[PDB]
C-alpha cells in the first residue's frame, strides 16, 4: 500500500506494511538516539521475511547505517523492501532559510577546525594535570606538619580523658 | 474486569485479567530497558494457555513489537488476547526524558 | 628501514616499518592521555605478525608498559619489532616564549568555550538518558535487599520499644 | 597518506580531514581530497575574530 | 494463486506461491525417502514469512 510518517507528542511514527504479515504495522523513532541502522533492525526482526531492506536518498545514493534519524527526515526517500520501492515523504519542518543554515554551518566548521588545529585537547589535559599537581604538592607540605598535630591532639586528649574521670 | 496501569516507586504496573487462570495478574516493568515483545512473552510464559497477544494503537494500525514501553505508555492502547480486546489508558502523564525533534527555538537559543 | 618521529599539530607522529606487508605506517601519538603499552597495543593492532614488542631505555633497562609518552620522547630509545631493533631518537621542539603564550592562552580557552557551547545540549541529553537507564537498573538492584533490611529493622525496633517499655 | 605510507586505525578524524589522502577498497585507490580552509598559523587571530562577525 | 503437482522424470514437483515474495517456488519431492514433515521444513526454509503451514 503505503508508507507514511507522522508527528506524535514530538515523536516520528512510521506506518508501513510489511510483505509477509499482510498487515500494517507502526514504528515510533526517537530523532537523537536512534539511527537509520536501528530502525532497519527493527523492521527486519519484526516479521522475519524481511531478507533485504535500505534507506535511498531521492538522488539514488544510499544513505549509510549509522546516519541519525534526525538527520534523514529533512527530506524524501525511499524504503526499498526485499524488491518494492516506496517513496516516502516526511512533513516539512520550519526551520533556518536556506541563507541562516549557511552562515551557522560556517560557524560550526570554522570552530571545529580552529579546536583541531589549535590541539585544544592537550590544552585542557595540561591544565587537568597542572591542577593534580598543585594539589599533590599541597599535600607534601602537609605530612610533615600532621606528624606533630597528632601527637599534639593525642596527649591533649590524655588530658581531657584524665579531666572527666577525676 | 479491566486492565490498569500505576507508577509505584518510579516503576510502572500493570494488573491483566488473564483467561486460563482468572486471577489478576501483577506485571512490574521497567519503560525504558524494555520492549513490548518483551512483555509479549511475560504474558504468554505467565500463562501459556493464550493463542496470541497483540497491541494495537487508539486507531487500529498494530504497533511494532520493538517499541520501548516508555514509547508506549505516552497514549491510550488496545491490548487483544486471542479472545478479548481490552482498552488499556495509562495514567496521564507529560514528559518522558525532554528528548524530541528539533526546533527552532533551540537554534535561536544556541545563537 | 628506520622510524622517525616529528611534531604535527603539537602531536607526535611516529613511522615504523610493519614487517607483514613491508610498509611504513605512522601513529599519532597524544603526549598526555596515551602510555607506552596504549602505543604497544595500537602498534601490534594495526599488524597481526608483530606477536613480539618491546621498548627499551638506550642504556639497557626495558621501559615499563605504565610510562607517559611525553616522558618518553625525551631520551633516545630502542624499539623491537618480531626480531628487529629500531634505534628512535625523537626531536626536541622549542618552547616560544612566555609572551607568545600568553596571548595564545586566550584564543585556546575562547575556542575551548565555543566548542563547548556548540556541542553541549546533545551530550547532556545523552548524559540524562544514561541516567535514567542506570538509575532504573540500580533501583531493580536494591529492591531485594530492602526486605531484608526490613526484616532486621522490625527486630532491632522491637527490641528498644521493649526497652523504653522496660 | 598521499606519500604512501599507512595511516593508524588510531588516527582522529579531525586530523584526517586536514590534507588529502587516499582510499584503498579492495583494489581501487581513490584520491579523496577534502575541502580545506587556504589559511595559515597566525589567521586564527582572524579566523577567531572572523568567527564573531558571522555570529 | 493456485498449487500444481506434476510429473518430471518420474518425481512429483509440486508449485506453490510463497508469499514474503509473491513469486512461485516448485519444490521435487522423492515418493519414498521423503515425508510430509521433510516438504513442510523445506517449505518453510525456502521462505522465512511462513511460521504457520500445515497439510490436512
Amino acid at each position: 500500500d503505503d508508507v507514511t510518517v507522522v508527528y506524535q507528542n514530538g515523536l516520528p511514527v512510521i506506518s508501513v506494511r510489511l510483505p509477509s504479515r499482510r498487515e500494517r504495522c507502526q514504528f515510533t523513532l526517537k530523532p537523537i538516539s536512534d539511527s537509520v541502522g536501528v530502525f532497519l533492525r527493527q523492521l527486519q526482526e519484526e516479521d522475519r521475511g524481511i531478507d533485504r531492506v535500505a534507506i535511498y536518498s531521492p538522488d539514488g545514493v544510499r544513505v549509510a547505517a549509522s546516519t541519525g534519524i534526525d538527520l534523514l527526515l529533512l527530506d524524501d526517500f525511499k524504503l526499498v523492501i526485499n524488491d518494492l520501492t516506496y517513496h516516502v515523504r516526511p512533513p516539512k519542518r520550519d526551520l533556518l532559510s536556506h541563507e541562516n543554515a549557511a552562515t551557522l554551518n560556517d560557524v560550526k566548521t570554522l570552530v571545529q577546525q580552529l579546536y583541531t588545529t589549535l590541539c585544544i585537547e592537550q590544552h585542557q589535559l595540561n591544565k587537568e594535570r597542572e591542577l593534580i599537581e598543585r594539589l599533590e604538592d599541597l599535600k607534601e607540605q602537609l605530612a610533615p606538619l600532621e606528624k606533630v598535630r597528632i601527637e599534639i591532639s593525642r596527649k591533649a586528649e590524655k588530658r581531657t580523658t584524665l579531666v572527666l574521670w577525676g
